[PDB]
């Protein structure tokens, strides 16, 4: 039973990983996040942000209006389960969250909201 992955994100606004998949016997799950390409945050920046599918679009919507220095996250936005900052080239960062949050059934999505990139940069996450 891992209840961690290792992701990374590059140039080419592609996440390495599709899909994730979360054992319920895991009472936390750890997502480790890294970016591999040369390119610095405010241009190709990078983040892992978790929602319930249907949240996806009003979380990324209003995300991208947020700015930059707010991590294009709307704050406080009660639609956002988890979230790794956002990074760069060269950088790192991880997030751990209660496996409670989640439910099965019910599909979650993972993605960057950084302008534009959760078009090819998402994935899915299922509680199984
Ligand atoms: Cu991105
Ligand atoms: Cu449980």
């Amino acid at each position: 039973a891992e209840c961690s992955v290792d992701i990374q994100g590059n140039d080419q606004m592609q996440f390495n990983t599709n899909a994730i998949t979360v054992d319920k016997s895991c009472k936390q799950f750890t997502v480790n996040l890294s970016h591999p390409g040369n390119l610095p945050k405010n241009v190709m920046g990078h983040n892992w942000v978790l929602s319930t599918a249907a949240d996806m679009q009003g979380v990324v919507t209003d995300g991208m209006a947020s700015g930059l220095d707010k991590d294009y996250l709307k704050p406080d936005d009660s639609r956002v389960i988890a979230h790794t900052k956002l990074i760069g080239s060269g950088e790192k960062d991880s997030v751990t969250f209660d496996v409670s949050k989640l439910k099965e059934g019910e599909q979650y999505m993972f993605f960057c909201t950084f302008p534009g990139h959760s078009a090819l940069m998402k994935g899915t996450l299922t509680l199984k």
